[PDB]
């Protein structure tokens, strides 16, 4: 037995390693977002940005996870981690659409582990996830939710005027 | 009887304190439309800010008003405070236009406390409020007033266009 | 619907636009009890000091909530704001003990708001009530009734002495 | 009755007594681990060290209680402190291993006052042990369940050798 | 036998180990007081901190003495710790009564030791005690018979205003 | 058609994606044995470091290839991504081993894509390889080689203490 484990349960160690790998795959989907819009038929520099600061943002939260996981006394464990569901991702508005959609899985992934803490009586688990991952979930989809609202008032009849003033005045590029 | 009030009318007390309600009211409308242009389905960031600063402005008056109130050796008397007009504050025209007859209203409440010092030879009142009011309130009506014709020019056929363009271009934001 | 709301009860959002209404009202209470200790025939410059910080507070508390409640995908809603309790606030130690009466008042209401997030499994919300604002109250608490004990010994037979000293002595000044 | 108590259960005054006993115990017990370690016939400075800064963090956390015991209006109450379990301490191993006993002793001490408060509806002190007891007694058993590991490695069959080696090169030492 | 030890009594090694357990005695008493005064219904801040500081003063005691018995060739031996003597501990004058009786307790400790030392012709005994202990608690005593004198003179007619008084204007605090 | 691709064959298009892929896997199976040697029952801290650190130059050199598909006019595709081969890594020796192998394979990938380009004339290829990725790969062969070599050394007939000698006085710890 482990030496130091003291009040972590099975359920939550595996469902902190499934947790684990949503958040890889997420850093994984959100390369492919960065990368299509550095193509040179699509060349929107600010949401390219955008996607590959989520995609480190994703990785970090697995690496906590795992630390945490080991400071517990539970045991890592990866698993296949599945390639994207989409190849091309089409405008602005379709990538930030589907990046609002993952980011909504990834919370309700966050809360359902919550709810096991609590259930297994697990102050650290549900202090940790409160401390690191609730408050920047709601911070970042509040941030997509403006994104997603600018974006959508600049289609009117002219897209791609709108999508470019979107990359050019809203996102961070050089 | 007061050991230090002098020259200063039941009338002007009373006008006074009815003075800081409408600027409190003032300040309640401005919070709220700074709050609903933070709304995820609003997102107008430099919007939010102009009104929130309004805020805190028209807080500030209120409070000048009760030290002045004070210093002549009058008595601060507080109402309840009504909710601002609307919920709900329609697009960034809409809200200026909201704005600017708010604003002219407590121009004419200046004024006419003004007219009532004048009348009660009070020079004090009057010079306070050529000296933090009247100038402040003609400077901010003409600053709206250009805005509201940036806005009007910028509607077009194309108004989500436009007025993303005025919060990016002419508003302050991060 | 709401693009980015999850997990954010209608029963909470209408809590949260509730203790919004609680903190404007608190910090409009601690307005008037500072202008009265400003009032030439009170003249308490650190008292007054005291309770114009608390409305300061209040006014923030009340931002933070509405902040809140737009991150959520909640909707503010402003109501009639009360006007305080009473126009002239007896001495300082009448004022302390009525302060404290109103900060209980506030902190029943935050562990109320924060039972009802425990039964609706919402611990976003419950980690924002303990983040900022619960140990603020208790803080305070503890810091009104370290100050009534000490009014209390001053009162002895010579009232005025000891409300003079308090003011020097225990609370901040120019 | 307090002046400040609110949502303060005599339940919780008393474990909160209790845990205040068992950590100045640990204090002692470390105090004790630390001078044994400073023996010329023992003569491990990293070793004592180690001990000796565990003291100081027990102790800190003893304080840390009774501050908050009066920030929300119970009453300490001290007992006798029982002298530590042992006066020699045998090898680094026995202490490292008596350490983690020890250890999680004051874990489940935490976790069942965390539970109590939970019981009672007591956010203020589930928050508090969250924030100041629970994350920092899993990192510490953390470390001293990899120092046992470390320790272990090192006994082969030459202990003195593996028990200076560790003392050198991984603890702090002058 | 100590490959250390030199004209090093055994009935020396003892006392300084109950002298120990004094110390550490009168610590535990220092940090009752000391929280006594931090109570809402006490809130003498400046009383707090001087006791506080007395609790830490006595702990760093009890370190020396341990560090010198190792010195020394000698070995530690830790008793259980008796609480201080009230759970209460009245006005600031009482309070400071039970301490210049606390510590003329330990200056007899230390000068029934010194005797000890002369008799054994333990001139390091004697030096040690003579450098780290005789003066230090004679100028902490001059200090409690000053505070003393001004309590007492403060009393007169308004206890509570002289309590208040000297925490202010003698006492350190913040 | 691409508007920039010139000279850049499909077969080499593919081949990058494919050691796309390579390089995630490896950089995956860094990330865990980097988290193995975290365990609190394996405990090098220099291990895990050196693993973790490749775990980032894997990433990196992943993305370094993305761009350069990106700047060729191909088109990034990701496929699955597999599990690392081992869940556990055994000894610090094991792992070094593994590593070699893994990059004994990366390197060949690396000499079987610059013969892809020569036999297709894609000069281009040719210089991003050896520019970026041969001799980055043949130090960090031969530093792990180095560190074989020494971890062998250190075997003798006391495993545990060789392995952590390794770990403190050749690998980086904090
Ligand atoms: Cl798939
Ligand atoms: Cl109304
Ligand atoms: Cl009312
Ligand atoms: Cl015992
Ligand atoms: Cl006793
Ligand atoms: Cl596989």
């Amino acid at each position: 037995s482990s030496q130091i484990r003291q009040n972590y349960s099975t359920e939550v160690e595996a469902a902190v390693n499934r947790l684990v790998n949503l958040y890889l795959r997420a850093s994984y989907t959100y390369l492919s977002l960065g990368f299509y819009f550095d193509r040179d038929d699509v060349a929107l520099e600010g949401v390219c940005h955008f996607f590959r600061e989520l995609a480190e943002e994703k990785r970090e939260g697995a690496e906590r996870l795992l630390k945490m996981q080991n400071q517990r006394g539970g045991r890592a464990l990866f698993q296949d981690l599945q390639k994207p569901s989409q190849d091309e991702w089409g405008t602005t508005l379709d990538a930030m659409k589907a990046a609002i959609v993952l980011e909504k899985s990834l919370n309700q992934a966050l809360l359902d582990l919550h709810g096991l803490g609590s259930a297994q009586a697990d102050p650290h688990l549900c202090d940790f996830l409160e401390s690191h991952f609730l408050d920047e979930e709601v911070k970042l989809i509040k941030k997509m939710g403006d994104h997603l609202t600018n974006i959508q008032r600049l289609v009117g009849s002219q897209a791609g005027l709108g999508e470019y003033l979107f990359e050019r005045l809203t996102l961070k590029h050089d």
